[PDB]
């Protein structure tokens, strides 16, 4: 799992993954919902 956002110098997730409020990359509501830092729409 890649890191992102505040927790990784502002980095975007690879492969259209959502960056959670904790700075981890995945595509579940826990990552793409409230607090999502980037690519919250899956990179559409």
């Amino acid at each position: 799992m890649e890191q992102c956002g505040r927790q990784a110098g502002g980095a975007l997730c690879p492969g259209g993954l959502c960056c959670s409020q904790y700075g981890w990359c995945a595509n579940t509501p826990e990552y793409c919902g409230s607090g999502c830092q980037s690519q919250c729409d899956g990179g559409v």
